[PDB]
């Protein structure tokens, strides 16, 4: 999930 997913 987010944060830290480079597609968020």
């Amino acid at each position: 999930g987010c944060p830290x997913n480079p597609k968020c």
